[PDB]
This record gives C-alpha cells, structure tokens and sequence, in this order.
C-alpha cells in the first residue's frame, strides 16, 4: 500500500519533483524521480519480425483417442489424459498497433506443457504456406511489409513476389477467399501445416498432419466490414477472446491428425515434404486425438503474451521433424529469433518455463534468475549424480541419398489451387475475385500484373479470366 | 548486380538450401542460409516509448529576421541565414503499426544543424502539455496506453487519471476540439510549448515561446471521417506529407517568438514556467523570425526516420533551460531513452550527426563507428593540441532561492481553458462536447466521471452542463 | 539426472552431433546442438565499468548501539537488531581476468535488506578519493586504464591526470603508502568516504561518516611479493575470502560513525562536502554502530556476485545524500549503469530483490520476471487499494543560497596530505617513495614529473625531494 | 580545438558540475554531465566468450605461387598478388585482464579483404584441437575455466574432463610442451587445423591444410619465467607485437599448404576430417603458396581489435568446408556469436567491412549505418539492376551415404600423440612432464588421476611412468 522503488524504499512524494526551492531547477538527488523516468524508458522491446500483433490464454489439451500405436508422446498416451497448454493467435505483416480485422494468414501457436518438456505447435489457421524454402522468407515477409523508402504498404511488391513465386498460387488462394479474415480467432481451423514425424515405442515411423478443427464453427467477415472494424476496433480479436473466456463460452478445438506410414510417404515425398500442398482426406481421413480448450485469459499480457516463446523445434520423444525445407529452416530461425527479442535466458521466464524438471550444462548470460548450486558445469564428467544424456530419446535414422546441393521443387503450382477455387460456393469466388482485383488492380507495373493473371488463367481458365475482368472495371 | 553475403562473398543460390540429397534435411554450413534468417530475426529495434508512429522529412530554415539583439544562437545570426533541419511528426500513444488519423497531440520534432552544434526543438502541435512535472510523465503515459491485463485501451484509466489532474483541463480542451485530429502535418502548428532561455553577447537575458505557423493553414478531419479514415488509410497523414514534397507542394511554417526580458519574467514566475498555461499575445506579440521548409523525402525511413534521436537538451550557444519542472524532467528522459533505443553511439549514424565537428573524450560502447586517432583520452592533460573547455559557453547563471523540497504548483487550473472555451464557435463547441460525451462517456466508475463533469463545471457552467447532458443522452 | 534442452526435452546424444552419414554434413535439424552453442555464445555480459573484478559473500549486521536519536533509519533502530546483508569487494582498474594484488584501492560495497529497503552504502577501503567532482570520473578512469591505441597501460596518463588534479594528492599518498594492496579483504577497513545526512524522527539533522574497521587488523602484501603472487595466483584474494568463510574463520568490521550536527557544519562545509578531505576524530571521535559479519559464501559467483547491483542513492528513510559534489554525480551514475549492464528488470533479480515489499507502477521492459495482477498502472487513480506516497518519507529540506553555476572548490591540496605523510612510520615512508619512484620514474615527459614533484613538495619538502631522489637513482 | 557534447555543442565547464549555489546541490539540468557519465556508463561491452585477451596489426599478403590449379579463389590466382589483412592473436580461456604469458593455446585470426569478399581464415598456433565434435565445445571450454561456485580455475574440472576425452591426448601433449608458452606472438606458427576444401575452375577438389610458418622462427618461455612475467608485465605479448612494429621490425610468416586430391580423400576420411589428427608431411608435403607480414598497428584498439568479427564460414569461391564435425559447428557458431557480443550491423564498422562490394537485401536492425537507396528489398522482382545469385558461385557437390544418425568418430587416440612424444629431446620431454605432473598433481580425486595416467601409459608406457614419478614427489 506504501508506494516503493525498486529496491523497497518509500516514495515520499509521487507528484512533485525535487527542486531548489519553489521555482528553482529540478535536482539530480532525486534518485526515484531518475529511476522510475528510466525504467519507463526501457519498457518498450523489440516486437516479433513477424505475428507480432496477438492474443493469448491459458487452457488444457485432454486427449478422446490415445496415439501410442502411432507415437511415444507422452502427454497422448492415454485416453483423458490432461496436459495445460498456452495459445497466442496473431496476424503476420501488421505491427503492434495494427487492427486485427485485416486480410492475412492468422498465427496459430500452441505450447503444451508435457512431463516430457515442452512441445510447441506452431501452425497457421490455413494447413499451407506461400514459400516452400526458408531461405525465401525474408524476401516474402519484405515484399509483404513496408516500402523501405515510404515506409507505406505496397501491393507492387506483394504481386511483384508473388508473381515470381507460382508456388504461393495456392495459398494466395486461401488468403483472398472468405476465410482471410475471421470473424474471430474462436473461429477459425489451426494446421500445423508441415508434415510432422511420430515415432513409437517400437521405433516405428509415421508422417503426420495436424488438424485443429473450430468447435464454434468457420465464421468470416466481409472484407468491407472487416476494414469498417479495423477504424472503430482495431483489437476486435483480443477483446473478442477476452470476453468470450471472461463470460465463460471457452473456445474449444478438436485435433485429428492424418497418418502416413513410412512405407507409404516413400512414395509421396513431393508431396509429403512441399509445404504448398495437401494431403488428400480420402485417402488418409482425419483421426480425432482430443481436444484443445481455451479457459483462462493472461494475468498480465506484456508478460505472458508478449514474452512467450514457441519453436518448432520444441519437440517431444515421439515427434521429429520431417524434411520439409521449410520447417527445416524454421528449426533455427525461432530459437535465433528469441534470443535477440526476449534474450538468452527466455525460458526462465515464467511462461516459458517447463512443467518438466530442466537439467542443463548451460550456464550465465543476461538476467539469469537461477544458475544453481553445481560446481560441475561440464559433461562428461566424474559425477555420477549430474545429468546425463538418454540414447532412448535420440531421433529415428532415415536415409539420405544423392548428393549434397541446392535442388529445387516440383512444379505443379496449379492443381490444388484449382480443386479449391472449383469447390468454392458461387458467392465466395465473386469476393475471391473481388479481393484479388482490389489488392492485384492497385499494381502499377503492367508486366507485374500479365504475369500474375496468366498465373491464376493457368490454374483455372475462369479464374484468371474473371480477375482480369474484375479490374478493367476500376 | 551480384547477390552477395554481409562480408561481400557471393550468393550461389538464393531460392535453394542446402540439403543432404533433394529430399535430404538442410545442412549448417549452408551458412548464408543462416545469416540471411539471423539477419532478419534483428530487424526489429525497441519503438519510442511515446511517439512511436511517425513520419519524416529534410529542410531548411531561413532567417528573415535576425535575432542577434537577443540571443547570440548562430544559426539565427543574420538576416538570410540558412540552416538545414530533419523534421519528424508523429502521434503520442500508438504504437507502430497504428493508424495515423486518431485523436492525439501531434510531435514536431526539429533537429537544425547549425555551425555550433545540433540544436533540437522538440515541440507538438499545442503550446501546452496534460501535466506540469515530469515524474507524472509515466503515470499520464500508462493511463493513455494499454491495460496491463486486457491489453485495451482504457478510457477508465484516460479519466481517472484527468480528473484526478486537473492541471490537464486546458490541454484536455485543446485534444478534444477540432485540432484534436489535424488533416495532415502539413496544416497543424509546432510549438516549444516550454518557455526557453535566450541570451544575447551581453550576457542579456530573455525568455522566449516558440511558435511555428503553418503556412499552408489550419485544417482538421471530423472524428467520424477520421475514424473512417483509420481503417481505409492507417498511414494517411505519413503518405501525405511524402507525396506533398515529391509533388513539390513543399510545406512550410513561419516561426515567431514571444519575448519576455528578464525583469519583466521577475514577475511571472507562476506562469511562465508552468506548462499547462500560455502567454497573452497582447502582452507579448509575436516577433518573426524565419520560415521552415520541408524539401526531400528520406532516403530510408528506418535509417532515418526510425533512428533520428532529439532532444530538448541538444543546446546550442544562446539558448538555455527555464525552471519549467517539465523541461527539466525532458532534459535527462530523451539522452537516457535514446542510449536504450539505439544506443550509446546513436550519434555517429548519419541522420544524428553533427554539422559542427564533434571533439570529445568519449569512448568505446557498442558499435562505435569511429574512435580516432589520439593517444588521449583524459582532460586536463598536458597536450596543448587537444579539445579543451570554451568558457564562453558557459550557461547565464540566476539566482537560487528558498529551501531544496518537493513544492507544489498553483492551483489556477481553470482560467485560461474556460478562456479558450469561450473563444471555440458554436460549431466547434458542439465537436468539443461530443468528443468528451463519446470519450467520458464509457468511463463505468460514476465517482469518476462526477469528478470530471465538476472539473469541467469549474472552467465554465455551460461546458460541465453541455458534458454531463451529452452523456446522459447515451 | 536425465539431460534436457531449455524447454525440457531429454537429450539423446550429448556427445555427436546429428549427421548425414558417418561422414556427411552436420544438419540443421540438430536443435539442441543449436541451442546449446547458443546460449554459450550469449554467456558474456558487460563487466563493470569499474571494480569488474569482485569476490562476494552474504553476512550480517548486529546493532551494538541504537542511532534512533540520529536516524530513525529502521535497521539501525534497537540494541541487538540483526540484518542480512551482501558485501562485494574489489580492484578498480583491472578487467575480469586481471590479478588480485595490485595497487589500487579496493572496493567495500554493502547491500543492507533492510525492513524498510534495500540501503547500499558503496564504500573503498580509503576515507577519502582522488577526485572530488563527478564531472572528472570518465577522464580520471579513461587516465588509469588502457592507452586507446596500444591497449597497454600508461603512467604518463596516469601522472599527466593527477600532475594537473593536485586534488589527489591525499589519495595518492594513501594509495602508494603500505595499505595500497592489502593482505586480503579481511584485513582492510572500509568507508563511506563521502559525508551522508542522518534525520532522526523529530527532524533533527547529522552529517555522518561511516567507518567499517577490520576486527582481523590491517594487514599489507610488499611490493615485491604482491607482484609475485600476481603471477603465481591471480585470484589470491578470491581465494581467501572464500576459505576463510568455508572454514568458519567469518571475517567481520566494526562500525561506527562520525557525527556532526547540521548547525555545525556552517564552519566546514569546504572540508565536509569535499571527499578529497577527511574530517578530525578528536574534534568528532567514532561512535559504536553495530557490527559486520561475513558468514556464507555465493551459491552461485555469476548469479550472485557478477549480476549484484549497489547504488549510493539507494538510501532508506533516515539516511539521505550530502551537497558533496562526487557523491551526487554517484546519484545517478550507479542506476544507470545497471541498466546498461543488467537490464531495466535487475532489481527482480534473486540477489537485488528487496527484502521489503515492493509496490510500483513501473511495469515491463526486457526480462520481466513479474509485472503483477493489477489493471491499474498509473497513479493517481480512484483505487484506495494501490500503492501511495508516503509524505513521512519526504527528504529534510534544506536552504540554498546564491546562483545556479559552475563553482569550483577549496584550494587546500596539501594540508592533510602532510599530516599523513608526517604519521608514516620510517619503514612505511621509504614505500611510499619507492612505490611512487617506481610509477612517476616510468613517465618520459620530463615537464608532468616536475610539475608532480613540484606538488609532493608542496606538501612537504622533503617528501617532494625524497621523490625526485628516488627517481635520479634508476 | 573546442570541447563538445554528442551533438557538437560546445561545453563550457569540464570540471564542475553545475550547482544551486556554492555549495547546493547538483543539477539535473547539467545535461553534459549526463550525457558524459552515461556514455562512460556504456563503454563496455560483452567479451568474446573464448580467446578475450588478444593483440591485433594490420598487413598485407603476398602470392609466392600461383594456386590456380587447386582453386579458383581470387586472392591466390597470381604470383606477387597482394592483399589486404588484419590479424588478432590470442590466448583462450583468460578474460580481458589475463595475462598474456600463460599456457594457453594461441589464436590465429586472418581476415583478407579479397575482391570476391572477406575470406577469414581462423586458426590456431597448433595444427590440432582437444575436441572433434562442436557439441562438446562448452563442456571443454566450462571445465578450462572459473569454478561457477568459487571463480577460481579448477584443475580437477580441467583433468576430470580431459581423462574422459581421450581424443585430447595429442593436442594435450602439444599444450604441455615447451610450444604451449610461445616468446611472442611473432615466435609461434599458424594453422588452418582443418581439413579445407579447395576447387578449381574445372570443378577439380582438393582437400588442403593450412601451414603458416613463422620467419622469425619458434621460440618460447620456460614455465617459470612466464609465471614470473605474468605477474611483471601481463601485456607482454600485446607489447611486443606493437614495439616490433613500430620499430619496422615486421613479423612474416609463410604460408604452404597440403594438397589431397578428392580421389586420394576418399581413403583417409578418419584422419582427414579428425581435428584431433594431422596428415603426413611425408606423404603430402607442404606447397609454399605465399607471405603474410604484419607492417602496421591499429588506430584505436577497441574499434579494430575488440570489435573485428572473424568467422571460418566467410568463405570466397574456390574455397570451401569440409565434413569434419568440429568445424561444421563453428560454421553456426562464430556468426552467431557476432550478433550477440557486436551486433546484426557488425559487418557495417570498417574493420569489418568488406573491399568487394556488398549488395544485399538484408535491412535494419541495430544501429543501421547504411540501409541505402532502394525501394526494392525482395528477390525474385522485376527490377533487372538489384542483386540477383551467381550460379557460379554454387559450392561443389560431394555425395551423401548412409542414415541421419549420432555417429562417433575413430578411436585411434594415442598413436599421433606417441610419435610426437617420440620427437621431443630429452630437456623438453623433462618439461612436458613436470608442466603435467604441476597441473594434474593438484587434482585431488585420485580417479581422475589414475583414469588420466592410465590415458598416457596408452600413448607411451614411459610417458605415464614419468607423469606418475613425477607427481609422487609433490
Ligand atoms: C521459413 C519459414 C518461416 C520462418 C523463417 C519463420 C520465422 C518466424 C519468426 C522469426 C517468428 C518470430 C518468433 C519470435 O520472435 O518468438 C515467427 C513467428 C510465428 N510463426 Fe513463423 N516462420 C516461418 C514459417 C511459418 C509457418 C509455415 C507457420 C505456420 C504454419 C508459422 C507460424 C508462426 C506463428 C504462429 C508465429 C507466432 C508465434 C508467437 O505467437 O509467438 N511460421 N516465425
Ligand atoms: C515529463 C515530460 C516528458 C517526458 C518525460 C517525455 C519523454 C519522451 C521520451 C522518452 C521520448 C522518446 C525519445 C526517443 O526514444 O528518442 C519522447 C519523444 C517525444 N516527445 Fe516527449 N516527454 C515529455 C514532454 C513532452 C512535451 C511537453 C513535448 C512537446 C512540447 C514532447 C514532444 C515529444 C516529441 C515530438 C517526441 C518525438 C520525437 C521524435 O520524433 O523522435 N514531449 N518524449
Ligand atoms: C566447436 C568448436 C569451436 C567453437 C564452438 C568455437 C567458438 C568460438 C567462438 C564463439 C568464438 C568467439 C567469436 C566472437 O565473439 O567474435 C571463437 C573465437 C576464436 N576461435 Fe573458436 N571455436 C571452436 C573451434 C576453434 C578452433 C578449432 C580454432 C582454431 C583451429 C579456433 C580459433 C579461434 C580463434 C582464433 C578465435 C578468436 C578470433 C578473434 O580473434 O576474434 N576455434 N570461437
Ligand atoms: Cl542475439
Ligand atoms: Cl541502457
């Protein structure tokens, strides 16, 4: 109740600045005046590169089906077994005070606090992406975000990209159809998107596709009333996700994955591995796992919100990476990526911390809170009491062929981004064509936009068509 | 034309990573791979606490009036005198990605090159400020930002806060009338707001207000448009200001100053350093004393726009501090936030540095660009060579009076907005009271808005009456 | 037992690094190898500015004598009354890796988790300093360190800084004299050097001095022999302190103080504010504190010792700052500095935590560890529950007097100097012209060694020729 | 000639603080003063983690023999080629007050500023390592250094690890020789340590070892006169490469390498990618290629020795990585160290930058001194004239074989260090010893001891006899 410093002492006077006398100069003795001036000062820190706008809340994941003739993962094991889990769901191009009904793939990131580590799920709501190589990531997030001469949005360089990069046809597909914007992060399907490895007791191997289907339903705003939101609202989302747990009306997901057999991925690696591409549900149907349920909103948002941390490369026994090249390079980019945002020692953080015991070499850096009591800082040692590695946790061996080199994709850019422009109810294709011509008809570079018309005529004749129509109309 | 690495090696292949085998995982020593994403990961740098959303522009300032007999600042020696300027203007609360057409004071920023040094006049659009002494900055700040728990804006704490201010009475009148939202930085005005010292070669003494006229006049948007204008063009008033110079429509504003001599300021003690209050132009008539003109685009908005550091501390020979409690707290808040934002040797990056040569015994600190020649790095030292004190620029001393302690302002709180009330037309009066009943009136805690109307009733009747009816009609 | 990643994950292999075949590449997916090579790349941290090399350890504080008639500071309240404390002692010059037994004076830095605050007396094992302005701390260190160009260290800069600061003089002598490399920490005093303000209840005022004597006795190292045990164990001193306590051998200081009444200051002020000066104990003989015991030694020399943060404006209620120019430079230097070389949040850290509550409105920054509960960051606020000023608290107020400028202090340089010098035993006083022999002899401009002796004998003629005499003889 | 502040004003007093009066107190408004002590207050940064304590000099080096028909890299193609270097010797494990004189391995930092980029070649001045495998990098260097309890050296941590790392025996013995205390950085060789890869225009591989042979030839301390140096003059080293040099005393050394043709490679991976082995100069003898001289000393120590950034995966065509898991690691680890002890903008100081030109799209970030003109910061685009890859520049591909698995490495750990046993005369084979039995004696576990001695007994029956006599007469 007695306002303090930051080392306890008492605050005599919060409103008046020491001074030499009445009208005199402020002194420099007035150390908390300094203090609580530069603590302020140091408030701000750098935001995500990307998804930085975002809300997160507290829930549980309880598992209908277990998966362990599949997987070894400990927090699915057995039926009805709980595991407490951290979610934040966020935008991709927009900065910290962007609104949050814009047009844009939604973050979709998963922490699930296991007895066997932490083991982060970190999809999209869309089961795609628009790249299938990480080295092309910071070129497709620049082209995304602002001109760096004007610092304004531009769509030349958005089309200008994507009209390179044919690959992305699929996914550009999703993002302009209704569901590129949500009428909130309760509505909306979360994907892990990259085929994921799960791996069993007895070391059989599995491809996996992670489902997280909305319990609330698919619910989408009109890209005008989005935009009418985007000025009276600009948090709709999080208010939304706020409200809708504060009332009690907890968003729920179910989670089915697809199961590829080793014996059957070999022969689908160009498929299995292309981040742009989906993996039919006839022939591999969805399986229910369990169910994710959001039921507690954030004690302080800065701290837990803003400071979580999620990798890819979180994993778990049981679950492994696949050669997806662009979860590849995701593998390092996230840890990268925290330590120069939150810093070195992130996952002391409450947050970030493991339910599971941490037992490391790892030693010092910035603000460490607890570096122990050991003497023994190294391995191998003498020591029969420190940590030890467990070769039951090593990897599954796979084989690799060929030589070592820069091998590009397949080039089959336009069937499934066909199939789906042909699924899609007449009413949903006019705002798909429509959202199109308003991003694609702002384009100043003819070239740039012949290129990306004869892209889309090439997925379907009707499609590009329909696109060149829309914008000769403007 | 060569796509290269940071050490100028070059880039083989910049859409393929390295893999083991086509299918194969990514190698580590595809090391560009790595660079290009670790490179990216730091893009992002810790916005301004305040102020973050802005836009820039170079120019020039031109003496038309010669300001020799009182001051001896160089840069307004001579009648004719030019002087190149950065220019940067912004909003107060949002953050980066936010939408540049909200109710908010406006910065003007100024940073003259002059041939004794960076001279920084760190205005907004409004000669007054919310509050009177600088340890209330993080408080007022806080309450005008996000909830720490729901990460919202809260309108709950914007009041709480005013009504338990009422020094911010006469600024909170300036905020909601139609100023309160300019039609672009090109038509708003710059103050110093904080009364300045100014001393001639005599050792003469004045205090001066200043004041940038915009040329190009007064205009605002209605609060609806700009709502609207919020969603259809978050970055309105930043485009505005970069197609104005590229179309040559070069803005410009006419400085003037007020002039107070030393033994009329004797006087006014209570009111010339308080910042809530301005000085009658009756009494003090403004003196021009040239024009600014903003004429070039920046080359890079990060490299300048985002890294430009001001200050109202960055002095120059002539000009001086005033007691005013505010200023002093500023004098120590801008050097301190810019060491954190960009860093110890933000001076040495371009857009920062000084026209007049820089000859210190500062050292070292991260990324230090140069460090020199010299052997000598202390002062006194037995090397006639070396830069040494200019007694000269020593700062006018005043007298001290009275005992050091925490002393309170005046509680003259009501005068002069009730004089700026009576002065609004019918019309702007009406968007005064709606801009009030729209903002107060989703304030919950009754206790708090009965405390506001009272504060409103005491400037005038008729304004607390119109507020408390406005809201009661919602 | 088992070894995990930061996030909790077994580690299978700890050993080799993931490979594409026996012989093939190193692969990216390799996670842990990542992260672990990581977070050693981030182990570093800045070391301090001054006193880098340190050794710590925890004790206690015992009140023999109440001071509630002086200071109605909490800690020092009644007969008996025990506090934890942390002391942390060190070199000045020397970086992390440099020896224990070198010359210089030693730093006595107390932490005190008072029931009112963490109150940190930041004192050397020297009464007094060599300079007296804070403005001439950069150039005084910048003169003791390393040539900027040859990185190696220069008596010429050494002698050149103190020829033209005869300020130093006493510290000098005291500094060359036997007690310039104490034995270990355990046998040096301690001081606050600076005159502080004591306040009892009823507001009376006292200008204090602290002093802490070693209950082991003073004990120095030779010349020589320091030299050598420089080479043979540079972490001589670390070492001691470390067995001593382990082999329950606590080393402890009696405190007692100096105290002088506010009124009797008016005739000292010149000798009282100038930390070059030390004030007569038969005019103002030590009084009995209590006593300092060091009992336990670091848990962890990183977490605990590396990252502890002392300031001299950390003070407590009843113990406030003095008009002594050094100190106050030190008001603001030492919080500043932990931002830089801790972060904004090292206060949440396990050894800076205050042992009283802390109540603020100061909220995130980097590595927030906690930022509470409450929705209410800003004060003042309509919430009786949140942290308020304490009046109680506010500083004695104090007159000042004459005109805000550059004052400069006493010329008195010599005085105490000779009395020193006078005090010397033959033994010690042939040291003391050997060890400066030694330093000023290594000095190639003839001019700063003539204006140096020129000095010494001004304080005492034969001091300056026993000097001169020494040198003639290399 | 005039003393100024960051931003070119002129300071009028550098030697008293401003005051409220004689002797009021200090004034926040002092603005200098700050700004002085808060750049002081920054002048440290984070020190390498490994090799902290070094000693730069730039130079130049000189074609002897064409190297065309290994590789294509540009700087060897002609004879008499000159180009540009800076180099940076060092020790280890000290931090940056060490002593120079200790037994230590010692860096050798190239970095060539090439036409095709900076090729950094970072060696050592032994042609072997402790370790094979980067993920066991901390562990050795955490058990070289301070005990994280008491920060004292651990011998017991140092023996206890190597005595479970038997692949250290080779390069152990090569630290214990008289070589392991080199006179003078001019006195000791360098290596590449590594196998490297070299290709020509044709596409021709070859695997080649890095030989820089001193012209002033080897010379080192015997133990005894280094401890006693250590403690005389800890900058022994730093001294004596800047006296040489300024006496136009240039330091040389000539550079030959080992050629291994791809076909002769596939035979001896074992040895060719194991760090811990060398090859033959017998069956590959050394090829002169070149001379290396170091003419001139930096300008300012900080800004070119602390602040260069070496890394081995700077590599220019012509010369590449081979597989060999040590050096795979260092290919993450150096970069990423960079951006955390310098910065993401390290490569933009001018002893970093790079002679070739650098045309990137990587932007921001850190102190940003140059972001450029552009508006494009994305590739693929439209835009001819921006950076596009060099196909050219694609490292040569080499087949993969196998499974992605944990392998280790050979286990023929004594035969090299025997046959080096074998070499040495009589006087430094007595020194070798008693420089092991004076470290290994101090361990107290006598497991360690007997594991350790057993180790030796492998290597050489004689050699374990001797270190165990040894010892048993302490
Ligand atoms: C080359 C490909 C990718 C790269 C290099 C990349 C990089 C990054 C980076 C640097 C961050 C910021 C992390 C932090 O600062 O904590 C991030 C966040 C995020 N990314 Fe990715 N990303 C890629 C692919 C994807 C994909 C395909 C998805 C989903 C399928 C995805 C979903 C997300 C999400 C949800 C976040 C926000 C996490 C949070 O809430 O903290 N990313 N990414
Ligand atoms: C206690 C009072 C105030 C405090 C503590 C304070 C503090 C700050 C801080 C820390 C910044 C960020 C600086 C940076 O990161 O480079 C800033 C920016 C700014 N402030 Fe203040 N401020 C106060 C009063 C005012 C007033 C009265 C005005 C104008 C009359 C003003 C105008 C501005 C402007 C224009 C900027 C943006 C400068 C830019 O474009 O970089 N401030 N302030
Ligand atoms: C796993 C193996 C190794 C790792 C992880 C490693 C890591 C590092 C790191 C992090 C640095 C500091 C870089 C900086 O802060 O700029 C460094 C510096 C250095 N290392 Fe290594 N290193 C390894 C192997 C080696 C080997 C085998 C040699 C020589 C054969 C070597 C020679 C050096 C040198 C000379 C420096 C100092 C460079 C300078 O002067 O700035 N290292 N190393
Ligand atoms: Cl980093
Ligand atoms: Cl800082």
């Amino acid at each position: 109740q007695h306002l303090t410093t930051s080392q306890g002492s008492p605050v005599g006077d919060n409103q008046n600045s020491l001074t030499a006398g009445e009208f005199g100069p402020v002194l420099i003795q007035d150390v908390h005046l300094l203090e609580k001036l530069a603590h302020f000062n140091r408030e701000r820190v750098p935001e995500r590169v990307v998804h930085a706008k975002g809300a997160g809340a507290h829930g549980i994941f309880k598992v209908s089906q277990s998966m362990a003739q599949y997987t070894k993962a400990d927090f699915l094991s057995e039926v009805g077994k709980e595991t407490p889990l951290f979610a934040r769901f966020s935008t991709v191009a927009g900065e910290l005070g962007s609104s949050d009904t814009l047009r844009d793939p939604r973050g979709f990131a998963l922490k699930f606090y296991t007895d066997e580590g932490n083991y982060d799920l970190v999809g999209n709501n869309t089961p795609i992406f628009f790249i299938r190589d990480a080295i092309k990531f910071p070129d497709f997030i620049h082209s995304q975000k602002r001109n760096p001469r004007t610092h304004l949005k531009s769509p030349e360089a958005v089309w200008d990209f994507w009209s390179h990069s044919p690959e992305s046809l699929h996914q550009v597909t999703i993002l302009m159809s209704d569901r590129g914007i949500p009428l909130s992060f309760r509505h909306m399907h979360g994907f892990g998107s990259h085929t994921f490895k799960w791996v069993n007791a007895a070391g059989e191997v599995f491809f996996v596709k992670y489902h997280f289907k909305t319990n609330q339903g698919i619910k989408n705003l009109e890209s005008q009333l989005a935009e009418e939101i985007a000025g009276k609202n600009p948090d709709f989302h999080i208010e939304d996700l706020h409200n809708a747990i504060e009332n009690q009306e907890f968003p729920s997901w179910t989670l089915s994955v697809q199961i590829i057999p080793y014996a059957d991925a070999l022969t689908m690696k160009e498929t299995l591995f292309d981040v742009t591409k989906t993996v039919s549900q006839k022939e591999y149907p969805l399986i229910e796992v369990g169910t994710m349920t959001l039921n507690r909103n954030p004690e302080n948002y800065f701290a837990e919100v803003e400071q979580v941390t999620f990798s890819p490369g979180n994993f778990v026994p049981g679950i492994e990476a696949s050669p997806d090249k662009l979860l590849q390079g995701r593998l390092f980019a996230y840890g990268d990526a925290h330590r120069h945002r939150v810093g070195a020692n992130s996952h002391q953080l409450p947050i970030n911390q493991a339910k599971a015991p941490v037992n490391n070499y790892q030693k010092d850096g910035n603000m460490r809170f607890n570096n122990g009591n050991s003497e023994i800082n190294y391995e191998p040692n003498s020591y029969t009491e420190t940590p030890k590695e467990d070769p039951t946790a090593k990897i599954s061996s796979f084989e690799v062929e060929g030589n070592v080199g820069n091998y590009s994709y397949n080039q089959d850019h336009f069937t499934q981004a066909n199939a789906l422009y042909n699924l899609l109810p007449s009413e949903e294709k006019e705002n798909l064509i429509n959202n199109i011509a308003a991003s694609l008809g702002q384009v100043k570079n003819q070239e740039i936009i012949a290129r990306q018309i004869d892209l889309f005529t090439r997925v379907n004749p009707e499609y590009g068509a329909r696109v060149a129509q829309a914008i000769k109309q403007q």
